[PDB]
This record gives C-alpha cells, sequence and structure tokens, in this order.
C-alpha cells in the first residue's frame, strides 16, 4: 500500500517518473472515472496560479476544489460559466470526465478549458491547447484520467453577476407550446418531472436588471408535515408514541422531509405516489422568485446518497427544436407507471450547447447542435445495507428498462460520472460496441498506448469500456 500526496507539480512529476521506471501502478484519486496501485491524491495541489482580469481567465492547480475557485476569483469579479453537481469535486476530475450545468447555449464544463498541464508516463509533461497539440488536446480534455494526469488548467471564466431564480408549476402539455421561447430566452432552465403526477416544475436564471432590480414556507410544507405523521402511525405502529422518538420535524427541510418519508417504505409504489403527490402539491405552493450570485444559485449544497443514472441525447437545435427531449420524458413517465418502478421526484431535465470535445456524450461538429440531460434518481437511506441492497436492485432494473426501452432510440449516451459496466459479457460486449459508433475509441486508445506504454495509469473501468 503505497500513498502519494503531491503538493506541487514538480513532485507530482516525480511521482509519475518513479513509477515509470519501477514500472509500477498509480491510481488518482480525484482525477476521472471511479487494488495494488499506489494512490496518487492531488488535494494539496489547489491554488490559484493566474486570474486575468481582462480575458477573464484563470489558471489553476488541478487539485482545486470548486467553492476554492470561486473564492479565489470572487476578489477579482470573476465566476465560474456554470456549475455542476456539487461545488465538493476538484475541477481536475470535473473536466476529466465532461461534467455539465443547465443552459441550452452554455456548454459542459470541458469546453471551459483554454489549456492544460498533462503529467504523461511516457513523455513527461505537456502543454496542451487550440494551438499546441490541438488533436491531443480536445481528446484528453474529456480523457476520462486515461491519457494522464492533469496537473493544471486554465479556464475561461464571466463576470461575477447576481441571477433571478423564478420557480413555477406547469405541465407537458403547456411547456411543449412555449419550450422553444424557454430555452432560448433563459440563461439557465430545468425541468422537474414528479412520477406519477402530472405536475412539471420549472425553474429558470437570468442576471439581475442593472437598472428595474403568495403561501409562506410553513404554508407549503403543513401536508407534507402530517403526510409524514401519517405515514408515521401507519408504517411502524409501534413507533411515535410522541414526537419525542425522533427530534422536531419542523426545521427540516423538504429534502430532508422526502428523504424521510421515501425511506418508511421507499419500494412500495403506493406509497410513492402518496409522497410524489405531496412533492407537487409542495411545488405548487411554492412559486416565486430568488436573488443570489451564480455560484449559490447554480451550485448544490449537502444532499445526501442516491443512485443517479444521466443520459444525454440530441434536442436538436435552438432554431428548430426538435421537440425530441420532451417526448422522452413523455415515454419515460409511461414506463414507469407501466412497470410500476417506484420512482420518487424529482426526474430531472437540462440542456447544454455542444462540446468540442470528441469523448464529450455532447459532442458534435455541428456548433449550433443542443443536448439534453436526463437524471433518475432514487435515494438511498442511511442504516440498514439491507434495505440499501434491495434499493439498489430497483434501481439498477429502473436504469436497464431506460437503457433498454430508450436510449439507442434517442441516441442517448449516459454520463461518465454515472456509467456501470454490466456483469453480463452479452451486455458488456454490446456496451463496448455501442460506445465504439459514438467515440474514436481507436483514437483514443492509440494515444494511451503511446502516452502510457506501461500501463501505468489504467483502469479496471476504461479496460471495460475501450478494450
Amino acid at each position: 500500500r503505497v500513498f502519494h500526496q503531491p503538493e506541487s507539480l514538480a513532485q507530482l512529476e516525480e511521482v509519475v517518473r518513479e513509477a515509470n521506471a519501477k514500472k509500477a501502478r498509480i491510481r488518482p484519486v480525484g482525477s476521472g472515472l471511479s487494488s495494488r496501485a499506489g494512490m496518487v491524491n492531488l488535494a494539496l495541489m489547489d491554488r490559484v496560479l493566474e486570474v486575468d482580469k481582462e480575458r477573464r481567465t484563470v489558471r489553476v492547480e488541478a487539485g482545486i476544489r470548486v467553492q476554492q475557485l470561486v473564492d479565489g476569483i470572487k476578489e477579482h469579479g470573476l465566476t465560474l460559466q456554470n456549475f455542476a453537481s456539487i461545488r465538493e469535486q476538484q475541477i481536475g476530475g470535473i473536466v476529466q470526465v465532461g461534467a455539465h450545468g443547465t443552459g441550452a447555449r452554455l456548454p459542459p464544463i470541458d469546453e471551459q478549458v483554454i489549456s492544460m498541464k498533462l503529467v504523461t508516463p511516457a513523455t513527461g509533461t505537456i502543454e496542451v491547447s487550440k494551438e499546441k497539440d490541438p488533436e491531443l488536446f480536445y481528446l484528453a480534455r474529456c480523457g476520462l484520467g486515461g491519457l494522464g494526469v492533469v496537473a493544471e488548467v486554465t479556464l475561461q471564466c464571466v463576470d461575477r453577476q447576481e441571477l433571478v431564480e423564478h420557480t413555477t408549476v406547469s405541465t407537458i402539455q403547456e411547456i411543449k407550446k412555449n419550450h422553444k421561447k424557454f430555452l432560448s430566452e433563459n440563461k439557465h432552465v430545468k425541468y422537474l418531472y414528479i412520477p406519477y403526477t402530472d405536475t412539471v416544475v420549472v425553474v429558470t436564471c437570468n442576471p439581475v436588471s442593472k437598472w428595474k432590480g403568495k403561501y409562506t414556507a410553513d404554508e407549503a410544507l403543513q401536508h407534507v408535515r402530517q403526510l409524514y405523521q401519517e405515514s408515521l402511525q401507519k408504517y411502524r405502529p409501534d413507533v411515535k408514541s410522541s414526537n419525542e422518538d425522533e427530534p422536531d420535524i419542523n426545521e427540516l427541510s423538504f429534502t430532508e422531509l422526502r428523504d424521510k418519508l421515501l425511506a418508511l417504505d421507499p419500494l412500495n409504489k403506493d406509497h410513492v405516489i402518496k409522497v410524489n403527490q405531496a412533492e407537487a402539491e409542495f411545488w405548487k405552493k411554492s412559486e416565486g422568485y430568488r436573488v443570489g450570485w451564480s455560484d449559490e444559485i447554480l451550485g448544490f449544497d449537502c444532499g445526501g446518497q442516491q443512485w443517479v443514472s444521466e443520459t444525454c441525447y440530441p434536442a436538436g437545435t435552438l432554431s428548430k427544436p426538435s421537440m425530441k427531449d420532451i417526448e422522452y420524458i413523455e415515454e419515460l413517465k409511461q414506463l414507469i407507471e407501466k412497470e410500476h418502478i417506484p420512482a420518487p421526484a424529482p426526474i430531472e431535465q437540462r440542456w447544454t450547447a455542444r462540446s468540442k470535445s470528441p469523448m464529450s456524450p455532447a459532442s458534435s461538429p455541428a456548433e449550433d447542435d443542443i443536448f439534453s440531460w436526463v437524471g433518475i434518481i432514487m435515494y438511498l437511506p442511511t442504516g440498514d445495507a439491507r434495505q440499501r441492497k434491495e434499493i439498489t436492485e430497483e434501481f439498477f432494473h429502473y436504469r436497464r428498462m431506460t437503457q433498454e426501452w430508450l436510449w439507442d432510440r434517442y441516441s442517448a449516451y449516459e454520463h461518465w460520472a454515472k456509467i456501470e459496466v454490466p456483469k453480463d459479457n452479452e451486455e458488456l460486449a454490446a456496451l463496448q460496441a455501442r460506445l465504439r459508433k459514438r467515440f474514436p475509441v481507436d483514437a483514443y486508445n492509440t494515444a494511451r498506448r503511446e502516452l502510457d506504454p506501461n500501463k501505468i495509469l489504467s483502469n479496471n473501468k476504461l479496460d471495460k469500456l475501450f478494450p
């Protein structure tokens, strides 16, 4: 068991060079897709190197966390273009898996990278950009951590702006009439779908005007707090001798209440339907506006454990949306109800512009191509490993239904951070051929063999995805 924690680029280079001579194996921690290999952690390479206010760019070591980056460039009037799930991830790993936010004209995070430093086992450290080995630059931007350890990145930033977040409820039929307007006139937009109900939550975010500038929160949580009591008295009849066998349920957020509610019987579709109908009623009483800075409006703060499958599929152009992003959801909600899947809320739908990284699920040679990202979810309660196993079993069946009935039809490919390798060799061979028809696997494996001949930077997952 060897552990490495280099504090600088020079120490990381020494680690990789030392492991290449001994032909040993190293495993970067948070640098790509998730043993005898030595662990190399980049958490100490976390400093902002350069901040160009005039070009609105920042150069950072790749081990820095998103929140640390935002707080660093905040003093210079700059912020990040988009934010993915969790500000707790290192920037190098976020880019290497092609993470994304939402916004039909905003591209994924890997497209925000102007250049980077690649520490390769064979050729040392190389600097790549659109003018320095651009073929390798675009391949390695969303390189899944296989072409080398990303040590530094230069990011294109934008001005720090206050944003207005608007939350409304609607329906699929009303959304289909305003979809083209919704995607084109809003900087950020996402739809939150609630299985077994017709309620759709629409969230938009736009910069505040530098000129211009219903139900109480307790009123909206009332029916959720009492449905929990009716469930806490129905499923566990030997509990709730008072409200004192559990901390005060008031001052719990809706997200924490939903987690408590589902945990009482998460695999019963009848109970999940009741929870989802309570959620739809909560959002109906939660329309309104919020104002914050882009990082605190688009960032996510302390959720929980959950299974998520997110896929990326083309949705046409802003000038001519194919409307297949909505039709995918219509068929998905149909499958859930046909198969009685106990699917909780929300099914999250987001959009991005294209990426020029060929390994990105949103890659396209057409600059105006837009992509829809849809995530299905099931929540995992902390506690009994037995119930966590049965929820996991139900989730992989839930995921497999979308995979076998939807993905090939909509040209959908899974987010690299969420991709799961199948155990059956029949499904595994099909996945390898499918990825080979969408991404340049041959060019990818060729660069891997050249930059790492001794296979020091190799995962079981990468070797299974791209044989």
